[PDB]
């Protein structure tokens, strides 16, 4: 079921580095079917028992999710060496996309990609899943009008200071609120074109201005409504961050207000 043929695989250009080894774009000569954009994920010392076993857990973990906007599994390659095929997202990472685009791309896409991750997390949150590292770093782009949540395993941390909760600093714990702040950050790099947030500033100053009650500025053309949102995100207090089925049916109304200006 999950083993593919290594034949049926044509090896194209490297898109990337893992943990385990380089990860390439390709070829997948489906049975009976037209052949599919791959991203394969490789294993430079996966010769060891210990090593192999690891990577062929990151495959098992995208293999028990099923959406939209999260990368599906494809197959996996267990004789040596062994290579985890996942799905191709054609146009890339999104910070490089976004930043690209920067004057190409329209208010409304921005909050679509904001409203399609949100739905991603939504599900993931629908599983108890926690997803520790959300930042525009793990998000890639399919089409102009889909993007989707990046590999797990590839998924550097899974310490990202500018992007985490107070509590997931202060005590490393790490809860689906936790996620909420990690996102409201996500959507404000979304809203910036891609741009890093704290620039300038240094990890162990960014927990003092925090708890101070310094929050990142509202970006240029950020509709307010959508802003205050991100506010509500960034709670110091966990329990008082809204949940993603509200975060959801809050984006579906600033999208639906966009679309008709
Ligand atoms: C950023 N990530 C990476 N980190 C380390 C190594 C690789 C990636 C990127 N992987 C993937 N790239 C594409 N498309 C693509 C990306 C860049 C250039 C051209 C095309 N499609 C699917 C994946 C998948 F399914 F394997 F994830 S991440 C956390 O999103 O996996």
């Amino acid at each position: 079921d999950y083993e593919i043929q290594r034949e049926r695989i044509e090896l194209g250009r490297c898109i990337g580095e893992g943990q385990f080894g380089d990860v390439h774009q390709g070829i997948y000569m489906s049975p009976e079917n037209p052949a599919l954009a791959v991203a394969i994920k490789t294993c430079k010392n996966c010769t060891s028992d210990s090593v192999r076993e690891k990577f062929l857990q990151e495959a098992l973990t995208m293999r028990q999710f099923d959406h939209p906007h999260i990368v599906k599994l494809i197959g996996v390659i267990t004789e040596n060496p062994v290579w985890i095929i996942m799905e191709l997202c054609t146009l890339g990472e999104l910070r490089s996309f976004l930043q690209v685009r920067k004057y190409s791309l329209d208010l409304a896409s921005l909050i679509l990609y904001a409203y399609q991750l949100s739905t991603a997390l939504a599900y993931l949150e629908s599983k108890r899943f926690v997803h520790r590292d959300i930042a525009a770093r793990n998000v890639l782009v399919s089409s102009n009008d889909c993007v989707k949540l990046g590999d797990f395993g590839l998924s550097r941390y899974m310490l990202p200071i500018k992007w985490m909760a107070p509590e997931s600093i202060n005590f490393r714990r790490f809860t689906s609120a936790s996620d909420v702040w990690m996102f409201g950050v996500c959507m404000w790099e979304i809203l910036m074109h891609g741009v890093k947030p704290f620039q300038g500033v240094k990890n162990n100053d960014v927990i003092g201005r925090i708890e101070n009650g310094e929050r990142l500025p509202m970006p240029p053309n950020c509709p307010p409504t959508l802003y205050s949102l991100m506010t509500k995100c960034w709670a110091y207090d966990p329990s008082r961050r809204p949940r993603f089925t509200e975060l959801k049916a809050q984006l579906s109304t600033i999208l639906e207000e966009e679309k008709a200006q």
